[PDB]
């Protein structure tokens, strides 16, 4: 044991969400474009925003699917371009990912979605 | 009466969507990317796709504004960039419209929102 292996690390995804504020009865937003992490070793996800500022980031932990399977976790496998994630009641949208993170996915037999 | 005035001619925002296929418990997606028409004349609005198809237009007439008040129609103050509008159910996010348009926007007193 000792071996030195970096063969576990992180998986990359470019997503983004509209921060929709309802006013009245007006429906007004802005777009906001985050990184989504994904570790391989513990299965556990951070979120942070390129770009008393809110909803700039998600600290490394593993996500709860979104009810009603909130007694699981979410996987790498629940990643893909044009797919939907949802952490902390906000819906994620995946528009994208590296060619290490492409190439990861391929390599555990995953099909990566066309261009969004 | 016969003068000729062309001082009705459409102003046009450029919008997008999602459209969200839920498959079970995933929901994968794509972007389409729309032209608003708004018509001056008459209060009508017209939607194209600038890209058997379906999703691609709304035809040209006067839209109701989605529930509750839906005893009214769209007029043109609904509109701006950063705001979102409601054809059948749809949400269209608009996120820019041309300089003439803006121009027009200016004359009636609406302030245009910064880009999204």
């Amino acid at each position: 044991s000792g071996w030195v292996a970096f063969d576990k690390q992180v998986l990359s995804f470019d997503a983004y969400l509209e921060e929709e504020v309802l006013d009245k009865s007006q429906t007004n937003y802005r777009i906001r474009y985050y990184k989504i992490y994904f570790y391989p070793e513990d299965d556990t996800i951070q979120v942070n925003e390129p770009e008393l500022l809110q909803g700039t980031s998600i600290r490394r932990h593993r996500i709860t699917l979104p009810p009603p399977d909130e007694d699981q976790f979410y996987t790498v496998y629940h990643f893909n371009v044009g797919t939907e994630v949802v952490f902390y009641g906000r819906t994620f949208k995946i528009y994208d990912c590296d060619a290490f993170t492409r190439n990861f996915l391929r390599k555990i037999g995953v099909k990566v979605n066309p261009p969004v």
